[PDB]
């Protein structure tokens, strides 16, 4: 089957398009102005492969967090596209979507997530890849401030791939703590890696219909 | 032949669905987030008319001028939901809406349209609904300083219905004008009034593919 997963929860914009593994996928750091770059990114996308809106099976959408803007917008275009195809809708996880891009380039299966909250917040997520090949630690998500991180660093063990902006913005965070931190080479998440991610949430029939898809509330 | 009209191009938002004449309408004064309330708006439209989105015979989007988010928002939500259905788009004015509006609520044949533009600009245009209830005047559209408005108001004559919140925030213009102003009991555009306009354009084939719709640069 087929699956088109749209991601503008951050500074960057993001489509891609899953058919039976092969993918095609597009990404590119989006302005101010997300809203304008989507619907031409996904009808190249669904172009180049051959696809009409209607022969996609699901529909993965970027549920968070990061821009409360963004997300919603994002959000709000891909309910347009589903409602209009009658498509199943998935909501993935943005930290998620960056560990699996962390697996994808470096082989990582711990991940420590961390997104640069604007005014000194940070977005948190301990992710662990399992056997199957599904990320644990979705219950691990928040939003808590620079220190606190640093206390949720203390308690943590074995080795880590750090993912996200929340690094950089506080740099302290992998210098304080007694952690042995492996870059995972993702600052941003891209669709591309969502849809692994929206597979197996189809697989298990765990979708949501258009009027259900939310963004997530840390 | 059905018509569904979506509008976010200013303060308000809303949606109104066109059905062999028999109109579904909803119009809500939109926060500064207007994506939130669209796809919700618009499926309950379409449910109450007991209508599914690939029975829509087009879709009107209103193409400002106004909020310069606001109308992106709006064109890239109408896009989502026309490429998921393969339905044909028609842009109609903001300021063409609410002349519409004018004349559904007072008979108003010759309309002056002026939007509060932020930073001290207005959007301006002179409409006139001719014989056949087409507006006249869209070449008039533009974005001009109220000194440059209350210089155009002196070239006019015959008497004016005014719509729009340019007229609040700058109350000189309709007393300094000789002209003779009557209100149009309009401030914002409403999808509803959009639906006319919208028909009489799918009547003569004035539409657009998805790819194609985009906001009016004044």
């Amino acid at each position: 089957m087929r699956i088109l997963a749209i991601d503008t929860a951050t500074e960057a914009c993001s489509v891609a398009l899953w058919n039976n593994g092969t993918i095609n996928a597009h990404f590119e750091l989006c302005p101010r102005e997300h809203t304008q770059r989507i619907l031409p990114m996904v009808q190249e996308i669904l172009a180049a492969s051959g696809a009409s809106l209607n022969e996609i099976d699901a529909l993965a959408f970027g549920r968070g967090p990061g821009s409360f803007t963004g997300v919603r917008i994002g959000i709000g275009i891909a309910q347009g596209l589903a409602l209009g195809a009658n498509l199943p809708m998935i909501g993935v996880s943005t930290l998620a979507t960056m560990a699996q891009g962390a697996w994808r380039k470096t082989g990582a299966t711990r991940v420590l997530a961390a997104i640069d909250a604007r005014m000194g917040e940070v977005y948190w997520a301990e992710y662990q890849r399992d056997a199957q090949g599904v990320w644990q630690g979705e219950e691990t998500e928040a939003v808590l401030k620079p220190e606190r991180v640093g206390e949720r660093l203390k308690q943590l063990s074995g080795e880590w791939a750090t993912v996200g902006t929340g690094w950089s913005a506080w740099p302290d965070l992998a210098k304080e703590c007694g952690l042995t931190l492996h870059d995972g080479e993702v600052s941003l998440p891209a669709a591309e890696d969502m849809l692994p991610i929206a597979s197996q949430k189809l697989a298990a029939g765990e979708t949501v219909a258009v009027e259900h898809a939310e963004p997530v509330y840390l």
